């Protein structure tokens, strides 16, 4: 259970916002750490878009 | 109308896959061109996740 969010998809969106926040601050090490949380939640949602977002996010971390 | 896709969200996923394909081939100019198509479709969907995906994708293009 997670009372903060209606669904795993909503939790995913929250984590995406946090990922963006830390990477836009230049904290690349912390953005990389958030990738793992994104993947864990994406696995719970049967939406391929979430997996593709992870792929783009992971590549962005590599290019920063 | 668009007979290829069930919904704007599905079209968005298709464009995300194309974006990934061209950027992973190293065709950065074409990936940048796909950003505009992603934004146009994201505007039609009331899902903030699609807008956040655009934001990450656009930053990735800048960092390649």
């Amino acid at each position: 259970a997670n009372l903060y969010f209606q669904s795993d998809r909503e939790e995913f969106q929250w984590l995406v916002e946090e990922f963006i926040r830390v990477l836009e601050r230049g904290d690349v090490e912390k953005a990389r750490e958030i990738l793992r949380l994104l993947k864990e939640v994406a696995e719970k949602v049967n939406d391929p878009l979430l997996r593709l977002l992870f792929r783009i996010a992971r590549r962005l971390v590599e290019e920063l």
